[PDB]
């Protein structure tokens, strides 16, 4: 675990290791850099999930 960010641009993934790493965060740098790796598409058919995480969520939900 660390504040070293974990950041990457590469082409449309599709795979598990976002919700691989999607998992047990819980401070607010993890869920910041986290969703930033949001696709910011409106795509969800990879996954539906990650919803209660978000009714926590205030600030960067609305920004969300």
């Amino acid at each position: 675990i660390k504040d070293y960010p974990s950041n990457e641009d590469l082409h449309e993934r599709l795979e598990v290791f976002k919700a691989l790493t999607d998992n047990g965060r819980h401070i607010t740098y993890l869920e910041e850099e986290l969703a930033d790796f949001v696709l910011q598409w409106m795509d969800v058919g990879l996954s539906s999930e990650f919803l209660l995480v978000l009714v926590n969520l205030v600030k960067f939900n609305s920004c969300y």
